C-alpha cells in the first residue's frame, strides 16, 4: 500500500510562496512530486475578466466613498466564489484517493493555497475592511469541504515593513491596510488551529470575548473573536443559532488541520531548504487503490498544463 | 446503532411542498418525525435583508433593460449564496451523525429542501434566464456537500398549467410572477429527474460528450453546460469545468429519486408522500446522543428560522 503526502502552500500573497514552491518541486524527481499551481489563467480568462483588478477597483471605490457598503459587498462575494472555484474542484475529484493516516512516499503533491484561503481566509480580510457582510463570511466558511486526512499547511512568517517592500515590487494595487487585514487573519488562523488542538472549545470560551507549537491561545486571539459582530448577535446578545453552527463548522474542519510556519524572511533558496526541512516532521496518508497514484499524478499535470502562469 | 431516515422535500417551488408536509408532520408522533422547515426568517432578515425580493427585482430589471447582464449576474450569484447557507449549515453539522446504509426507523427526518436547490439547481435556472455565468453557476457546483448514504430527495410532478395556478396563489414576499422563471425551473427539476437515471444506468458523460436503456445526454443537466464560456477554442471543455461535472455526476448518482405526483388535494399529497417512503434508503446513526442531537438541531432551527 504505497503512501502520499500533501502539502498546502497558504497565508498572505507577497511573501514568495509561489517561487518557494517551484524551486522546491525543481529540486525533486519528475515522477514522485508534482505541483498544482496557482490558477491565474481561470482568473484573469477562463472564470471572467481580470478578477484580481475587478476586486482592488470596487475596494478603492469604497473607500473613495463612491459606492456603498452593501454594493462593495455583493461584488466582492461574486469575485470571491468565482477566485476559490479551482481549489474546490480539486479538493473534490482528489477526496475519493485519499486514505488514512500513514517511509519516504510514493507521491508528494504541493498545493499553491488550501481551499479555505478563498472560502475564508480572504472573506474575513474582506469583511475586516468592510466590503463584506460577516453572514457572507459564514455562507463561505459552511461551505468548507471536509478536512482530508494528512493536511499539511505551511503559512508564512515575515515582518510587516520587510513584508511591504516586498509587495510593492493580475491589476493589483498597493492596499496596505488589505495587506494588514490579510496579515492578522493568517495570524488568527494559525492561532485556531492550535487552540482547537489544545482541546479549546468556542461555545464554552465565547463569553470571554468583549472590549504544532506552543500553549493554548486565547479565544480572543483566533478567528472567532471575528464573527462577534452585531449583524450575527440576537437581542439577548447571543448568536443566532444558525451562525454558531457554522462556527461549529469551523471548529470541525480547522482542528484537524497540521499546521506548519515558514519562516520567509530570507533568500529564494533559503525558504526553499527550510520548507524541504519542514516535510520531514508531516503527516502523510495511504491512497485508496494502487492506481490512485498514476491517477493522482495526471490531475495535477493537467490542472497545471491548463491553469499555471 | 439506532436507524434514521432522511427525506428531502425539494423540486420547484409553487406545487404544494409546504402544505403537504403541514399535514404529514401532523399524522406521525410530535417526537418519532422531525421537520426542518423553509429558512425564510433567514432569506429575509437573519442573513440580509429581504432577499427573495432582491432576487425577482434584479431579474426584471435585466429584463427592462435597466441594468447589464453583468451587474445581474454579480448580484444574483451574491444573494443565492444568503439563499443556500442555511440548508448547507444543517447538512454540515448533520453530516458526522449519519453512518452506513440500514423494519420502521427510530426517527423520520424531513428537510424543507436539500442543498442541491441552491447550489446547482436554482442557480442553473436563473443562468438559464440569462442573469447568471455559467462559471458560477460550476463553482456553486464544486461546492456540493458529498452525497451521504440514505439521501433521498423527492421531486414533484405537475401539468405545468395546475403549477402556474397555485403559484400564481401563494407568491412568497417580494416575489415576482414569472412564467419565464417558472419554465426556467420545471425544466432543470427535470433534467435534474433525467440526470440522475442516466448517471444510474450507467452514463458517462465524457463518452457521450461527442453526442452533444437510457437518457440521451441531450435530455440530461450536462447539456446546460455546452456554454460557449466554458470551451477552449478547439471546443473541448476546459479541464476545470470538466471536473465540475465529474463532481455533479459523482454527486448525484447515488441521491435516491422519489416523484410525487402534486395533482391532488393536500391530503392526497400527503398519502402519496406517507406511501413512496417505503422505497426509501435508511441509515444508521454514529452515536446513542445523535438521535436526541438531530431533534433538537430540527426543533431549533425551526424556532429560530420558521416563519
Ligand atoms: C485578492 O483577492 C483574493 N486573492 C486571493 C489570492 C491571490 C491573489 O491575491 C493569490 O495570491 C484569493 C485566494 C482570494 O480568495 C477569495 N481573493
Ligand atoms: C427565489 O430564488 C430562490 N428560491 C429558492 C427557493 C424557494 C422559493 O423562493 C423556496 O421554495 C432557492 C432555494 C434559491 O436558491 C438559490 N433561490
Amino acid at each position: 500500500m504505497p503512501t502520499l503526502l500533501r502539502v498546502y502552500i497558504d497565508g498572505p500573497h507577497g511573501m514568495g510562496k509561489t517561487t518557494t514552491t517551484q524551486l522546491l518541486v525543481a529540486l525533486g524527481s519528475r515522477d514522485d512530486i508534482v505541483y498544482v499551481p496557482e490558477p491565474m489563467t481561470y482568473w484573469r480568462v477562463l472564470g471572467a475578466s481580470e478578477t484580481i483588478a475587478n476586486i482592488y477597483t470596487t475596494q478603492h471605490r469604497l473607500d473613495q466613498g463612491e459606492i456603498s457598503a452593501g454594493d462593495a459587498a455583493v461584488v466582492m462575494t461574486s469575485a470571491q466564489i468565482t477566485m476559490g472555484m479551482p481549489y474546490a474542484v480539486t479538493d473534490a475529484v482528489l477526496a475519493p484517493h485519499i486514505g488514512g493516516e500513514a517511509p519516504p512516499p510514493a507521491l508528494t503533491l504541493i498545493f499553491d493555497r488550501h481551499p479555505i484561503a478563498a472560502l475564508l481566509c480572504y472573506p474575513a480580510a474582506r469583511y475586516l475592511m468592510g466590503s463584506m457582510t460577516p453572514q457572507a463570511v459564514l455562507a463561505f466558511v459552511a461551505l468548507i469541504p471536509p478536512t482530508l486526512p494528512g493536511t499539511n499547511i505551511v503559512l508564512g512568517a515575515l515582518p510587516e515593513d520587510r513584508h511591504i517592500d516586498r509587495l510593492a515590487k493580475p491589476g493589483e494595487r498597493l492596499d496596505l491596510a488589505m495587506l494588514a487585514a490579510i496579515r492578522r487573519v493568517y495570524g488568527l488562523l494559525a492561532n485556531t488551529v492550535r487552540y482547537l488542538q489544545c482541546g479549546g472549545s468556542w461555545r464554552e470560551d465565547w463569553g470571554q470575548l468583549s472590549g504544532n507549537a506552543g500553549p493554548r491561545p486565547h479565544i480572543g486571539d483566533t478567528l472567532f473573536t471575528l464573527f462577534r459582530a452585531p449583524e450575527l448577535l440576537a437581542p439577548n446578545g447571543d448568536l443566532y443559532n444558525v451562525f454558531a453552527w457554522a462556527l461549529d463548522v469551523l471548529a470541525k474542519r480547522l482542528r484537524s488541520m497540521h499546521v506548519f510556519i515558514l519562516d520567509y524572511d530570507q533568500s529564494p533558496a533559503g525558504c526553499r531548504d527550510a520548507l524541504l526541512q519542514l516535510t520531514s516532521g508531516m503527516v502523510q496518508t495511504h491512497v485508496t487503490t494502487p492506481g490512485s497514484i498514476p491517477t493522482i499524478c495526471d490531475l495535477a499535470r493537467t490542472f497545471a498544463r491548463e491553469m499555471g502562469e
